[PDB]
């Protein structure tokens, strides 16, 4: 179980990881601390708990 980075888009409130040549998509959340609030901020995807976060710096 890994974490992965990426960066999330805002117009879409995802956050794309690149993980062996495959970019994988996920909705970063529509809460207040997990949405993404600036395009192409630090994202990150946890498998552990599958949490996802597209305000972590």
């Amino acid at each position: 179980l890994s974490k992965f980075g990426g960066e999330c888009s805002l117009k879409h409130n995802t956050c794309t990881y690149l993980k062996g040549g495959k970019n994988h998509v996920v909705n970063c959340g529509s809460a207040a601390n997990k949405k993404c609030k600036s395009d192409r901020h630090h994202c990150e995807y946890d498998e552990h708990h599958k949490r996802v976060d597209c305000q972590t710096p």
